[PDB]
């Protein structure tokens, strides 16, 4: 089980360089491959569910943990990788320039961080063999604590190590140093990520099936947790949330005492009519998640060139949304002063949907328009 | 009295090519100057202290009335001219690329048109030499007529001219017409401004005096109209709003009966005691401006070369908002998820003083921090 984490930044700060100096300095150790920044400064397109991202990935292991490691060329992939959830980040590294502080793009990386829920962040201060001067290096470094701590991070206790990318990529055993400094950090800081299994139960439905004199059995992948017969569970979404005994778990043909994260087990409901359930509801561990028509959210418009729509749309655009197994209908407000949202944006929206579905901070839904996916999107926000 | 215009859009959809375009076909009737792109596009960058705007300048002249158009290389150019004011624009010649539709630029070269000021746009629909197909024109003019109405414009009878600024500037007969249905839309569509010595009074006042036998008395530059003997004024800002008559103009050491826009001016007020009057106020035609402690506005903050800040700042920032002749202090209030402003940066605040100052849409105004300017704004309502 490795840690996932990213080099998040603005634009030519350096992360593509700290990246191949974190592999390069790591290999004399047997602990990764030599990867070279020309492989990963190639944009390396790549496809998530109707998204296409130019997004690298190396591998890596510490004295500690194995660490898989996201990289990406622009900054419309990191808006796309972190709002998809392609990326999905236990930690991330936030690469800051020396010479420039802190740019537009950092603030934009920290607040999606934020908003889909990445834990913590370790900060490497870069290009210090440039700007050489102390007072300059403080100056930044307490710009970032300031700007974590406002957007909800530890910035008094976040790690920022002052090195150089470039140097450390050239063999100089004195930044070399701080890349190994940027590992302890890394593995001390970074939480270990909880393990799917024990995460509140959650399962969604695809199909249904009565078994008569008995129940319904419900049939899906267990997106996280772990449940057990004779435990009570909820029936979230669409339908008025209710709950119901489980009495059976099968999988093959089997007949099994429980089900965890990843498995596609049948789930049998003791007198449940199958006119109860339906497909898009999910089954949960008793309050862990709540029905919601209003949500806010981040969202990725399509360019046309990916598939999506061809113009803007407005207020009360009313598209589909799919929330893992099924669409709703939902219609769309803007924040103030955006009044068209056009293809490739990234924007804040609120949603209305027609029906409830079952979805908590986090949750990730894609936008559909006749069958075709025009954008995806990651839920901030229940505003219900 | 000519009119001040200006091509604003996206990157590369050709605004210095429509500028070059203008000028050179209407140089053939001796009503501008044959311009080349390279004129403009290759222009060196701007050297000098302070916030740096790049921008080009040109003159022309339609068969009603002559034009002053103003062209800037980068986005950035647009929001800081603009913002600054230094871009004053009776209107806007919105060039948008039959081949890119609507881009984020065009976006928000509109909305910060309309939070300046700029009553009326014109679109030049550029690029259908390529774009070839009167039906992906048609779409992309919907799709500017929807954008100008979501943002207060009339869509609907905003003119679009459907040309090509490049066959235009090569001579190309054809599309060297469209330049002239351009000019005939500008020429319409587009309001006469309103002369300055027209708008309602307002002077600034620098200082205060007392003339022992005569009254008070207090000098400032007007910054519109005209004040006469004997008119009735208010004195907005810093103090509870009242009013007063004119009892006297003074300029170069005359008694004068009137002063206009651009003049520097003592004025003598009826029944007005030196503790009544301080620099920072306005003298006002009554009922025209009112002071406010509150106020939303459009603000770029001045990157650290151009002797802003060197780091962002956060929620809550104090600084000093120096109106016309002197500084309030207030605190900043910045929108949802903007929780740092770095050096470079243009966003919406909110404002509340510690005092009420005469403020209006529009008003301009400098954020400084000891005394040095680190940001400039652009008043877009009162509260
Ligand atoms: N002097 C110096 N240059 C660096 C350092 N790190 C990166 N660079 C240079 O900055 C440029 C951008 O680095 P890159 O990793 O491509 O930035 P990214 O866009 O953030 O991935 C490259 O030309 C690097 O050689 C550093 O520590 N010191
Ligand atoms: N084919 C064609 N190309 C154009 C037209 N207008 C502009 N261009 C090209 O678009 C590119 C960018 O145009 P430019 O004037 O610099 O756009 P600006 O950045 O908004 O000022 C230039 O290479 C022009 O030659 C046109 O009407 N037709
Ligand atoms: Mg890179
Ligand atoms: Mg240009």
């Amino acid at each position: 089980p490795h840690v996932n984490v990213g080099t998040i930044g603005h634009i030519d700060h350096g992360k593509t360089t700290l990246t191949a100096a974190i592999c390069t300095v790591l290999a004399k150790e047997g602990k990764s491959a030599a990867t070279r920044y020309d492989q990963i400064d190639k944009a390396p397109e790549e496809k998530a569910r109707g998204i296409t991202i130019n997004s690298a990935h190396v591998e890596y292991s510490s004295d500690k943990r194995h660490y898989a490691h996201v990289d990406c060329p622009g900054h419309a992939d990191y808006i796309k990788n972190m709002i998809t959830g392609a990326a999905q980040m236990d930690g991330a590294i936030l690469v800051v320039s020396a010479t420039d502080s802190v740019m537009p793009q950092t603030r934009e990386h920290i607040l999606l961080a934020r908003q889909v829920g990445v834990p913590r962040m370790v900060v490497f201060l870069n290009k210090c063999d440039i700007a050489t001067d102390e007072e300059v290096q403080e100056l930044v470094a307490e710009e970032v604590r300031d700007l974590l701590t406002s957007y909800g991070f530890d910035g008094k206790n976040t790690p920022i190590i002052y090195g150089s990318a470039l140097k450390a990529l050239e063999g100089d055993p004195k930044w070399e140093a701080k890349i190994h400094d940027l590992m302890n950090a890394v593995d001390e800081w970074i939480p270990t990520p909880e393990r799917e299994v024990d995460k509140p139960f959650l399962l969604a439905i695809e199909d249904t099936m009565t078994i008569t004199g008995r129940g319904t059995v419900v049939t899906g992948r267990v997106e996280r947790g772990e449940l057990k017969v004779g435990q009570e569970i909820e029936i979230v979404g669409l339908r008025p949330i209710r709950k119901a005994v489980v009495t059976g778990i099968e999988m093959f043909k089997k007949e099994l005492d429980s089900a965890m994260a990843g498995d596609n087990a049948g789930v049998l409901l003791r007198g449940v009519d199958r006119k109860e359930v339906e497909r898009g509801q999910v089954l949960a561990k008793p309050g862990s998640i709540k029905p919601h028509k209003k949500f806010k959210a981040e969202i990725y418009a399509l360019k046309k060139e990916e598939g999506g729509r061809h113009t803007g749309f407005l207020n009360g655009y009313r598209p589909q949304f799919y929330f893992r197994t099924t669409d709703v209908t939902g219609s769309i407000s803007l924040p103030e002063n955006t009044e068209m949202v056009l293809p490739g944006d990234n924007t804040s929206i609120t949603v209305e949907l027609i029906a409830p579905i079952a979805c908590e901070k986090g949750s990730k839904f894609s936008i559909r328009e006749g069958g075709r996916t025009v954008g995806a999107g990651s839920v901030t926000e229940v505003l219900e």
